């Protein structure tokens, strides 16, 4: 939480909706019950049960080398591909902490460059790490794309929204980016 | 139904098991209850509740231009990309009917060339077909690969197996190929 009203929330069947339109005319600082099917971290349909309009807050624009962009608050978490002691790990980073060069995870199903950054060296260096094969599988999922962050810029103060998704993961797709509730 | 005991059944976490090993030593012509999580048509975990060893039957080897191969009976259904009046449609074809040049659907998650054959012409020709966008989405899923069939050859008479998957679709992954129960 939270992102700007223009973010497109990925829905099933190649469909998508701006978050400000899920509860058209939602009051600022309102907790609204909804029953929406939304794509999760893997592009699979999951249930979102609350639309929160959290009022207006300072917001920052994260832009990708490819031109993708998402605007949300400083503490809004986006899933990034992080190098943790040699192992490429999928981890939530707050917008606050994203810097150019970071790799944000993109869910390709949200639409209707080359390789997992650092997987090769990881494989040849590790590989016979019992979970090296399980790791490779997840990173390697064909629905993922790793976009290089170009810039995180101040975007002003804006009305800001979030969803509540019924999932242990609590993630949804906003402009191709994997967002946390 | 049915395929040869060597077919690898795709399981979650990059794991896989030969179908003859799900119920080691299963009797020929036996209906066996199991509780196995298996990947479905999209690489998502689904429940398989029966392992059938259907005795020995004539079997045929379907080989792909890339070298992929699956061996099963004449009436065993494999999901293929078929041109139905200009629209690339995912349809079950029996091994009996597969010919070189056909495109079998491969689920990439079963492992740990270029483009949807005929989608472009379909898009430029159709596109503003209300479901043209929903269609493009499914065909376009990053987890799919379309392998060109090179040959369907007689493979002899062999003990043959099948799973029962708890799904309206009734599909499972066998050697990368999307098989029907």
């Amino acid at each position: 939480a939270s992102i700007t009203g223009d973010a497109l929330v990925a829905l099933p069947e190649g469909e998508s909706v701006r978050i400000a339109d899920i509860v058209p005319g939602a009051r600022p600082n309102s907790d609204n019950a909804i029953d929406l099917k939304v794509l999760d971290r893997h592009g699979n349909p999951v249930l979102a049960d609350r639309l929160f309009h959290s009022g207006e807050h300072p917001v920052y624009a994260v832009r990708t080398v490819e031109g993708l962009r998402v605007t949300g608050t400083a503490n809004h978490p986006l899933l990034c591909l992080v190098d943790v002691a040699g192992v490429p790990t999928l981890l939530w980073k707050l917008i606050d902490e994203i810097k150019p060069g970071d790799y944000a995870v993109i869910q390709r199903s949200a639409f209707s460059t080359v390789g997992v950054p650092g997987l090769v060296r990881f494989l040849e260096a590790h590989h016979r790490d019992p979970d090296a094969k399980a790791i490779a599988d997840e990173l390697t999922d064909g629905r993922f794309y790793y976009a290089k962050v170009a810039s995180v810029t101040d975007a002003g103060v804006q009305p800001v929204y979030s969803l509540r998704v019924d999932t242990a993961d609590h993630a949804f797709i906003t402009n191709g980016f994997v967002s946390h509730n």
